[PDB]
């Protein structure tokens, strides 16, 4: 039936693959949570699929249509369930258009994910499993899709989300602004924001061939000196694709707000609590857009495959402006040597975001590296994220690929660091 997710075992159908979310939003008042959708999904699938089960928590849908006609669907406790004319086979595919209106609900967790609200601004921060809050969608990482956003908003107010922005029209006092993701992301990775913004181009970076365009957002009322140094952004892009290969996206930047959250790595447009908006940080959230964003998740047992590498990527950033290395490291052991350490696979949703799947994962990452040296590493990262564009990635298939590509040594290496309840000594050179 569901995904099947070690962690939350009801999100998301089994077998179900959403292609694009085509959304138009509209939200009445920002910083109330009250809102209402028009979206087509574009979907295929895996197996066949005599019905189309979408996450949904809050939101009523008021009607539906398959490829534009009528079509049978219930609402029941926090899903969606369209009933097909005929099963939908792997190879094709057909558009689900749901409407919707209603109060999007917050779901162990660092905070509580899903549609925020406060001081004038709503906006999306829902990992791991809170777009289903304003969004029906099939809510897990390992089916990331492509999306085209409208928003609309009163004419006072404005809107980001993400993916590049082109047009923004308005009429009887209201706006809409349009957006387009075109490289696929988890669910949680849709940027989506609306209150009293600005957004503010920087020129274009060049990464050899690649172009990557510039943008930052800024929500008013932020605290004097919240800012994204001039020059920081190329020097991080360029440092992080040197390592792990051509940046994913279109477009980065970070938007800016007044709140006091944690950061989140919303696809080419972090969303960035002024309280949150340090060098380090801004350097991991861009890192996530290889590991998470592009590389993602199978299960969320395996969040370190995430933040651990976009934690070892501010050891890279560090040592690349000159700092040692293997001193963060040490930092980062002091830092758990105090603390319970865990195999590296979660099995609770407590563990998701802990310190180990921070540090630990970073650690081994660590390990790895002092293994087969910097060269092997380095070609090994973007081995990586070549293997696991397109496949979420999994601890089993990273150990996998590490035997393979890097023989049964380097595996026993990180393995060490992947399985066992103590936490293994300090790597050191
Ligand atoms: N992904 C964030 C942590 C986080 C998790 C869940 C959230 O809803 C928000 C933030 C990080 O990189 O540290
Ligand atoms: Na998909
Ligand atoms: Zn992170």
């Amino acid at each position: 039936q569901s995904v099947g997710d070690s962690i939350f075992p009801s999100l998301g159908q089994r077998g179900l693959d959403v292609q694009h979310y085509d959304l138009h939003l509209t939200v009445p008042r920002p910083g109330e949570p009250h809102l209402s959708g028009d979206v087509t999904l574009t979907v295929g699938a895996r197996e066949p699929l005599s019905r189309i089960v979408l996450d949904l928590l809050g939101p009523r849908v008021s009607a539906a249509q398959w490829n534009g006609q009528r079509v049978r669907w219930v609402q029941t406790a926090q899903k969606v369930e369209v009933t097909l004319p005929r099963p939908l086979r792997p190879g094709e595919t057909g558009r689900l258009r749901l409407i919707y209106a209603g109060t999007p609900e917050l779901s162990g967790l660092p905070i509580r994910p899903g549609w925020q609200n406060e001081a004038g601004l709503s906006y999306s921060l829902s990992e791991p499993h809170g777009t289903r809050g304003f969004l029906p969608c099939n809510d897990h990482p390992s089916d990331p899709a492509t999306f085209t956003v409208r928003v609309t908003v009163p004419a006072s107010a404005s809107a980001a989300a993400s993916g590049l922005f082109t047009t923004q029209t308005e009429r009887n006092g209201l706006k809409t602004l349009t957006f387009t993701q075109r490289v696929p992301v988890p669910t949680y990775a849709l940027g989506l924001i609306v209150g009293p913004l600005e957004r503010r181009t920087a020129p274009d970076v060049q990464l050899g061939t690649q172009t990557v365009h510039r943008r930052d957002i800024y929500a008013a009322g932020l605290p004097a000196g919240t800012t994204v140094p001039e020059g920081e952004t190329a020097r991080m892009l360029r440092v992080l694709s040197d390592w792990f290969g051509p940046y994913p996206d279109e477009v980065y930047g970070v938007a800016l707000l007044p709140v006091r959250q944690l950061a989140l790595e919303t696809a080419g447009l972090t969303t960035m609590p002024a309280t949150s908006n340090r060098e380090r940080v801004r350097l991991h959230a861009l890192a996530h857009q290889w590991f998470g964003d592009q590389v993602t998740l199978a299960d969320w047992a395996d969040t370190w495959l995430s933040e651990g590498f976009a934690t070892y990527a501010e050891l890279l950033w560090a040592e690349s402006q000159g700092e040692d290395g293997q001193a963060m490291a040490a930092d980062w052991y002091a830092r758990l040597s105090v603390l319970p350490s865990r195999p590296l696979r979660a099995t609770r949703e407590e563990e998701i975001f802990d310190a180990s799947a921070y540090f630990r994962g970073a650690l081994a990452l660590h390990a790895l590296r002092l293994k087969v040296g910097d060269a092997a590493f380095g070609q090994f990262l973007h081995s990586y994220v070549k293997t696991f564009t397109g496949r979420p990635v999994s601890t089993t298939a990273l150990l996998t690929l590490v035997k393979t590509q890097l023989g049964a040594e380097a595996e026993q290496t990180l393995r060490v660091w992947v399985e066992g309840r103590t936490l293994p000594p300090l790597p050191e050179p």
